[PDB]
């Protein structure tokens, strides 16, 4: 009835490597069949020198907050963080990321945007959100800009097993996806040592034991060596950007089925077009410590043979740039293959998400369009021409 | 960045009279009025369209949430502010550049003002009220939780010092404007439309309070001993004003109370609201309210009181707010006056000079439209053209 | 110093999620009475309130009175009482002449002072307290 | 820049002193040997003898010391205003780096931070916040009625309270955690030989701090929570006024510094008694006085680590150098007295490059009229001090 049929140079196959020329017949949101198919009822995307791919996803995304600057922006609630969700939600879909892993925001209006997105209220990808990121008090995701006498912890501080399995549920209870909790300390963040542990062993494994206990997976940041090496052994599903990992590390990372989300692009907007545009002093000095050292260990991660998935730290930099990260990806170690790869089988295994991240029959219709070939020139993923998600175009430029 | 605009004409709003003229815009406002010399920077040819100043609602609520059913009942405050990007841009889109909107939480509303007002997103320029100010279980408070919830909403006050300090802390946090609730409504659970809220003395410290900081008051009032108080109360506007009569209509007029009437939006409610979501205590009370209304609207414009665009859009669809103009000319106003209540007459209960003409100096707010609407004014249920502030927003 | 809420010598620096008036905010002639008492009470020596807005404080109207006349009175009233003086911040015009009406003993700033309210204050033995320095 | 022209300086590794120039650039030991060449300006000395700046590991800076009427109902800003004097006070008699070991409301880490902008003057803190206490402890405050049912900002009472309280220290900027492990002389209703905390809430604490790479100091009288603060891995033990010959051992094997305070009995059995001390307080300190620097001397023997701390706040501060004659008394060469003052201290402070008139050490040089090897008393009327490279007093 209302079908599409989807006439293309050429299709990804995203377990071989192969551009196979079909067409595409999509219904009910699902890529229905492969090749040549027999319509006169459906309605025909002719887009004849398109390359497809599958929709591409990010593990580590800050959809929701502030990104008003300025003297004017200091008193500003917390539903112009809602607003501005919004507007990079429809940002990050317009540059072909269709499911992604919104990974800390406050009040669960990280929550509403992705239910607004379900209802079809506003345009943007499939968002599977945290809640308010578990932190110790005064760690990585607990707030430490405001003087004592206000007694400001932020929303998820946490300080025991036992209050840590309180609000696994609470956070579930809100509707949250998966639990992120910091294990180290932080660049962003004021007062935070990167090499330091934070939270014990005994409150990760509580954390890890309940998310899991209700099928919720966990995201875990670490910079810092003895804080990756704790966030495995507790078993998280995910370390976040894992700057410091080691040789005996990346071991257990791969023995656990631990996937490494390793935000490397960012380390050139913080000390490049960030420095000039308000980020503290002792936040790049923290920079300057990881950002290196983390490619470096990207790279020995891969070829060790670790899971790694496509995780940005969208937020600090703009949205809608985040397939900057694909060139940072080949020149750092993966072939253009494996860094898509990352971004679509590889995410959608560690999202627990089925039938997404592959053109094939059955899969959601989350389709990607691309000018030149991709595994010629990964730089076109940063200029896509089309986007489809889930049976509905959202972008077409001829 | 300059436009050069090439109109069938444009309507005069003090006159009446449509004149066929160019417009020059630069940097957000008219420039020239006339024939104009064209060196620099582009044109908008558009010639089928005659223009009309940027319309006015004077009674929204753009935020709020609209998603319906089971799936939304724990939806938290943040659902309401994603559908206050929506309805903006909506509210935008059918030509309605400057609103005033009169009800929300959490200060959502000066979030969403703000952000139209830093171009992070596209809207009309909202005045916002913050929460609206009430007795415990008036009208805008919600009664709709057990006694041991002990629930009251953000702008419930009960002491005339009370009200006072809510009008100050509306203030701190951005609200350009205070509304409050001197009768009980149709939409509330637990309300009787005919009874006052409110003392005298309550109204009179909330309007000083506000008139002490160049704020405008808007009262929500239906029943007559309401509308009376608010009036002497010395608020700028009355909303709905539903059972104003003759005496009260002449306070009105001598004061300069504005009657913000919502005459639309009863057949919305006994309509297509009934099973939209609308309570059956709620479509009571509108039969009470509802016709009785346009007959006092019709009293009201004939005895010579200020009437403005208000009709509560946010009860229905946001985009349909034009729909009321062809009530307004079927219960009294001349085509042209219908107008003039959505520019020129909403533009002094605002506050703000230099919108809503279509006048050298003024905002470039501007609205290209189909036919004549002094002959047909169900044009403005259909718009083509939509310039706020200078730049283009529909073509 | 007492002010009310979100005026001078209020706080305007944080978002409404927080809920933060500072030390001073009074909202009632009852309130400001007792904040100047509490004063008294761990020891100050005078009373400052804030008649208008301010160029230092965030989202304040300099023209814009703060507080009612009520409101100033108690304070003028309950600080004479403990034989405490009076200071009244007030830069617009409608301030001044209602901190001189309570009876402040001075005045800081007075910056749009007028010629009939001058003489009140000259009638008044009210006492200008002004910083034509800073400006610059 | 600067060059010293001096008698000499104490190396405090070899304990003979060394005839030589020093050159401080940018605030460090540049050369040692001969010169007066180039750049900037000489400092003429000559008959100063040179020692590494002093360190304190228990002094308490911060605090009201108004006495009397006036000050019943002072707020916590008196203590801090007292903080910026108290500071000068303590740099003034040499000491260039101290170890603040209980204040409130986070003043001690307010005080640090304006001596380390320039602010003020005074010597480089390594600050506690809030000492960790049970309720009724030594660090709770026990002088109002049931009615109050006040406890101080320290209070914590179970493994999971008190962690949480080191992360909110730290987070406020704290460098070391205290806690109190028994009952103490100068608090109302505790028992010096009463241990306070469980082991495990001891544990807890230590396990922690470390976590954050903070040392831990433990006040501790009565023996049996001197062992326990060992057992669960404290980097100090305060006062160890009780500590035997076994463990003393413990001590050693686990590299437990003992922070003993052998001086300031002597101000509170005198003095104090009529400044204002409770009789309370002046029965337990005749409890533990005289025995605590009689096991000063085992420790001492036995082969224990033992730093210069005071407890300064109790006396005046800039008093602080009177017991280094008192460490002699009781057993110490003098040279042994500098180095529980200098470089046992820095590993205590966790602290690298000071302690030492080496080069490329900090700038922390104070100077002495006769030899301190000769009489130690001489640290109590210091000529010159130093700090990073900028002369504090002449
Ligand atoms: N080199 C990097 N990965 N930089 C980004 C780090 C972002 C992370 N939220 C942190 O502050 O620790
Ligand atoms: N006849 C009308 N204007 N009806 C609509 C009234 C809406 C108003 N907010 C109320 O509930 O009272
Ligand atoms: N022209 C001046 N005196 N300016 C300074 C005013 C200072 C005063 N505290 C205020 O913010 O209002
Ligand atoms: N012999 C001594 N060290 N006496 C001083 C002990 C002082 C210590 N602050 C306490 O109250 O316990």
């Amino acid at each position: 009835s209302e079908d599409f049929l989807i006439k293309s140079k050429g299709y990804l196959d995203i377990q071989t490597g192969e551009i196979i020329k079909a067409d595409l017949l999509i219904r009910n949101g699902k890529i229905a069949e492969i090749g040549k198919i027999n319509t006169k009822d459906a309605t025909v995307i002719s887009i004849p020198d398109l390359i497809l791919i599958p929709g591409l996803m990010d593990s580590h995304v800050h959809i929701v907050g502030n990104d008003s600057k300025g003297e004017e922006s200091i008193a500003d609630s917390s539903h112009m963080g809602t607003v501005w969700g919004v507007v990079n939600a429809e940002k990050t879909l317009m540059a072909g990321f269709t499911t992604v892993r919104n990974v800390g925001a406050a009040n669960y209006a990280d929550v509403s945007v992705r239910d607004a997105i379900e209802r079809g209220v506003i345009n943007g990808p499939t968002m599977l959100v945290s809640g308010p990121a578990l932190g110790i008090t005064g760690g990585h995701c607990d707030h430490n800009l405001l003087p004592p006498e206000f007694n400001y912890s932020s929303e998820g501080v946490v300080d025991s097993p036992w209050e840590a399995r309180k609000m696994v549920r609470k956070n579930r209870k809100y509707g949250a996806d998966l639990i992120k909790f910091c294990a180290t300390g932080g660049v962003m963040s004021r007062n935070t040592d990167v090499n330091a542990k934070q939270f014990t062993l005994e409150e990760m494994k509580a954390i890890v034991d309940e998310a899991h206990n209700h099928g919720m997976k966990v995201a875990a940041h670490a910079h810092g060596l003895i804080g990756i090496k704790a966030a495995i052994k507790a078993g998280v599903d995910s370390v976040e950007h894992a700057s410091f990992i080691d040789d005996e590390t990346i071991d257990m990372a791969i023995k656990n089925n631990t996937v490494l989300s390793m935000d490397i692009f960012v380390s050139d907007y913080i000390l490049g077009e960030g420095a000039k545009a308000g980020i503290r002093e002792e936040s790049l000095n923290k920079e300057r410590l990881v950002g290196k050292k983390q490619r470096e260990n990207f790279m020995n991660a891969h070829r060790r043979g670790a899971i790694i998935t496509f995780g940005t730290d969208a937020g600090i930099f703009d949205h809608g740039d985040n397939a900057k990260q694909f060139a940072y990806m080949v020149e750092w170690g993966m072939t253009p293959l494996e860094a898509i790869q990352a971004s679509t089988i590889k995410t959608a295994t560690l999202f627990g998400i089925e039938n997404i991240g592959q053109i094939k029959e059955g899969f959601d219709a989350d389709i990607v369009g691309v000018i030149e070939n991709p595994l010629a020139n990964i730089r076109t993923l940063e200029e896509v021409a089309f986007v489809m998600k889930e049976g509905k175009v959202y972008k077409r430029e001829g």
